[PDB]
DNA sequence: TCACGCAT
DNA sequence: ATGCGTGA
């Protein structure tokens, strides 16, 4: 079934977008592909430990990690902006 | 067995996709409507202008999660630029 | 680990 | 759309 291939492809395509969006996944992809790790890349981590394996589960796990981190960051920042920290 | 370890492989992925549905606000509100749950004022605000998801399949959970990541990333710059008095 | 065909 | 089987 070609249709069934579209369902797998569309899920995989969104998996790759998370890899190219989450900093802990962008850094890992650079190592195995022999790409330059810059201080910009190290700055995007914001202290988060870079991912070692690049499977689907790790991509999802890191995406969950990045979402909660960004949330806490926004919260603390807004607490400073509204003079609440 | 190979079927058993493959079952734990498939279950492990689905456990994390369900976890995203329990974290992204556009999916939490969508889950409340499909399960006939009271959508409060705080639920609507968490969306921060993002539209709730219509379908709740795996692909929908992923695409709304990517949307939520970009929203929080944009809201950190703005919030930060102001904190540093740059704006 | 992932893709795939199938029964659901 | 998706869990399962299975070959890879």
């Amino acid at each position: 079934n070609i249709i069934e291939k579209k369902y797998r492809s569309n899920i995989n395509d969104k998996i790759e977008q998370l890899r190219r969006t989450v900093p802990t996944l962008r850094v890992a992809y650079k190592k195995c592909n022999d790409l330059p790790i810059t201080s910009r890349d190290l700055a995007d981590l914001d202290g988060l430990e870079p991912a070692t394996k690049l499977n689907k589960a790790s991509i999802l796990t890191k995406s969950i990690e990045y979402i909660c981190h960004l949330e806490r960051k926004c919260l603390q920042l807004s607490l400073a902006n509204q003079h609440l920290s």
